[PDB]
C-alpha cells in the first residue's frame, strides 16, 4: 500500500551521462555506443541565442572544440553532426555501460523519469509528464541542458526527452533523441508562450483507481455518467476529452477495483463540480494527472 | 526553476541490492563489502509472525538455508548473525560495486530516497521523510522488505532505513541499518497503531522559501509573528513546534530570499488560518512538509 510519485531506477542512465563543453558553454551529453548526444545550443554564446544560425555557427567548430568528459577521463571526438536540434558527437570509444536502449517520441499525457544532471554528474531523479501543451514541469537550473527523460522496460531504456530550455513561465521544453522539439518550441531566446496546460483526464482517472486500491474511497459516489456528459464537464474544467481508447486503457484498473470506468468518471465529475471540501486523496489536495494507467498498474503490482 | 519531489540518483544503491530467500520467504538484502543485511523476519512463516521468538527460530537455520542471489549468480553464505531486527549474512565475496557508505540513524523530519525493490531487483525510486510518529509514507508491496532508504553526499551513500513492515493503516515501519526500529514498532503481527502524524513545520517553511525562489509569492503577506505566537497556531494545527535551531537552519533560505524567518512564519500562520482558497503553491494545494531546508538549497543550487 501507499502511492508515491515514483521514478524509474536511474543507474542505467547515470552510466551514460557525460560532460560536453564547447567554447565557454558546458552542458550534459548522453553517451550511447560511440555517440554522445547533446543540445546543439552548446555551440552558442549568450549573444548568439537571440537569433542563432546553427549551420553557420557549427561551421566554425571542429571535433577538437567539443570537449567530452566521462567522469574524470576525456573522450576523443572523431566526428560531429547536427540532427535537428541535437549534436551527435562520434567518439572513439563505445560507452562500456551502454544499456539496451531505444529512442522514442512520446505523446502528451505520457510520463517519464528525468535524471537531472550538471557537468555530466547526476544530481537527482524525478517523475514528470509530457503536458498537453508540450512543455514539462521539471526542476532544472542553468547547466541542466542535455539531462534526459526516459522509461525502462525490464532492461531496455527508452529515452524520450533531452532538456533544452526553460521558458519565461518557468516551464521546460526539449526534444526527443532525434533532436525534434516537443511542441512548437525552438532553441532561441524569443517570445514562446505555452498554450493551455490542460489536465490529463485519463491519468486523473488512473490515479483515482490507485486511490481506491490504496483505501481512499471517500470520493466514490452513487452516480454514473456517459462519455459525452463527462466530456461537457471536462471541457468546462480544462480537462482533456476522454475517448473510448482511454476507457479501454482503464479496463485493467476497472477490473481490479470492480468500478466501471464511467462510474469513476461520475466521481471525477462530482470532484470537479463540488471540489475536495478540505479532504485529500493519496495525500494530495488536488487531482493528480502525472500517473498513467500503466504507471498505476506497475506501481500497484511491483514490476521490476 | 521548477521544484520537484526529487530523489537521489539510485545507481550506487542498485549495485547493492540482492535477493535473500529463507525457506519459503523471499525479500531484499543490501550487500555491502562481504555482508548482506536483511530483515530478520525472512526466517519466519505466516504462523510465526503472530508471536515470533527470533532467537529460537534462528537456531533452526544454518548458513546454507539463506539463499543469496546477486543478479543471476548465487553468493556463498559463510556466516550469519542477528543484530537487533536485521540479519547480517557474511558472504565469501565482497560486493565489487560497494560504494563509499555510512549507516546513519535519522531524526523525524529528515528526508531520504527509497529504492523500492522486489526479488533483489529495483522497481523504482521515490523521496519520503521520517514522520514525527516514526512511520514513513512509502509505496511498498509484499516482497519489498529489505528495500532501503538513503541519502548521498557526493560519493558516500548514508543508508538510514530498511523496510520491514506495513501497519494496518497503510503506513510503513522499518529500521536503521543496525536493525533498530524507528519509533516503537516491533517486527510482529500485533496491534501497533501509529501516533499523531504532525506536520514538519521547518520543512513547510523551507518549501515556502522554495516557492518564493521559484516565483510563487501570492502567500507573502504584510505580517510578522514571534516564535511563541507562531507556535500557538502550530499547536492548533498539529504542526511541530518551531525552535530557534529550526530558525537558524532556515538562515540560508532567509538570506537568499531576503524574507525573515519570522515573516515567513506569519505567512504560514495565515495559510493555516485562512486556507489556500483554491490556490496552489508549487503545484500543490496543501502545505508540503517532505523537503528539508538542506533539500531546498540542494535542489535550488544543483549539487551533484
Ligand atoms: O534555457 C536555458 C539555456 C537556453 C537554451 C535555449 Cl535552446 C534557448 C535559450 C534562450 C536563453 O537561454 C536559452 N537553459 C536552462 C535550462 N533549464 C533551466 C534553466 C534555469 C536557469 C537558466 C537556464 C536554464
Ligand atoms: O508487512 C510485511 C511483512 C511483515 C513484516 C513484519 Cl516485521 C511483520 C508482519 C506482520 C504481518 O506481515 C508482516 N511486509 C510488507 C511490507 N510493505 C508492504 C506490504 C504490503 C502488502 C503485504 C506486505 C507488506
Amino acid at each position: 500500500s501507499g502511492f508515491r510519485k515514483m521514478a524509474f531506477p536511474s543507474g542505467k542512465v547515470e552510466g551514460c551521462m557525460v560532460q560536453v563543453t564547447c567554447g565557454t558553454t558546458t552542458l550534459n551529453g548522453l553517451w550511447l555506443d560511440d555517440v554522445v548526444y547533446c543540445p546543439r545550443h552548446v555551440i552558442c554564446t549568450s549573444e548568439d541565442m537571440l537569433n542563432p544560425n546553427y549551420e553557420d555557427l557549427l561551421i566554425r567548430k571542429s571535433n577538437h572544440n567539443f570537449l567530452v568528459q566521462a567522469g574524470n577521463v576525456q573522450l576523443r571526438v572523431i566526428g560531429h553532426s547536427m540532427q535537428n536540434c541535437v549534436l551527435k558527437l562520434k567518439v572513439d570509444t563505445a560507452n562500456p555501460k551502454t544499456p539496451k536502449y531505444k529512442f522514442v517520441r512520446i505523446q502528451p499525457g505520457q510520463t517519464f523519469s528525468v535524471l537531472a544532471c550538471y557537468n555530466g554528474s547526476p544530481s537527482g531523479v524525478y517523475q514528470c509528464a509530457m503536458r498537453p501543451n508540450f512543455t514539462i514541469k521539471g526542476s532544472f537550473l542553468n547547466g541542466s541542458c542535455g539531462s534526459v527523460g526516459f522509461n525502462i522496460d525490464y532492461d531496455c531504456v527508452s529515452f524520450c526527452y533531452m532538456h533544452h530550455m526553460e521558458l519565461p513561465t518557468g516551464v521546460h521544453a526539449g526534444t526527443d533523441l532525434e533532436g525534434n522539439f516537443y511542441g512548437p518550441f525552438v532553441d532561441r531566446q524569443t517570445a514562446q508562450a505555452a498554450g493551455t496546460d490542460t489536465t490529463i483526464t485519463v491519468n486523473v482517472l488512473a490515479w483515482l483507481y490507485a486511490a481506491v486500491i490504496n483505501g481512499d474511497r471517500w470520493f466514490l459516489n452513487r452516480f454514473t455518467t456517459t462519455l459525452n456528459d463527462f466530456n461537457l464537464v471536462a471541457m468546462k474544467y480544462n480537462y482533456e476529452p476522454l475517448t473510448q481508447d482511454h476507457v479501454d486503457i482503464l479496463g485493467p484498473l476497472s477490473a481490479q477495483t470492480g468500478i466501471a470506468v464511467l462510474d469513476m468518471c461520475a466521481s471525477l465529475k462530482e470532484l470537479l463540480q463540488n471540489g475536495m471540501n478540505g479532504r485529500t486523496i493519496l495525500g494530495s489536495a488536488l487531482l493528480e494527472d502525472e500517473f498513467t494507467p500503466f504507471d498505476v498498474v506497475r506501481q500497484c503490482s511491483g514490476v521490476t
